[PDB]
DNA sequence: TTGTGTTTTATGACGTCC
DNA sequence: GGACGTCATAAAACACAA
C-alpha cells in the first residue's frame, strides 16, 4: 500500500516535529486532523495513521 | 571507522467499535 | 467486511562506545 522498492522511508526533521507536536495536543488523531495533516506535510493519511501508532506503542514502551 | 544495539517505517494477524 | 486499535516482527537507518 505505502512499501514498494523503498521498503521504509526517512521522514523528514519537520515532519517528524510537526508529528510529535500533535501526538502531544492529543496521543489519538481524529480522521479530518489526519486528513489535515497528511496535506500540510506531504504525507499519505494512512502514513500518519501508522505514525500515531507507532508513537503511542514507544510512549508505552 | 565499524559492530552492534536501538529506533524508525511498515506489515499482517487479530480485536473492538459506543 | 469497514475504520481504527493493539501487537510481534522485519528491515533500513541511526547512535555511539569502542
Amino acid at each position: 500500500t505505502r512499501t514498494k522498492d523503498k521498503y521504509r522511508v526517512v521522514y523528514t526533521d519537520h515532519q517528524r516535529l510537526e508529528l510529535e507536536k500533535e501526538f502531544h495536543y492529543s496521543r489519538y488523531i481524529t480522521i479530518r486532523r489526519k486528513s489535515e495533516l497528511a496535506a500540510n506535510l506531504g504525507l499519505t493519511e494512512r502514513q500518519v495513521k501508522i505514525w500515531f501508532q507507532n508513537r503511542r506503542a514507544k510512549e508505552r514502551k
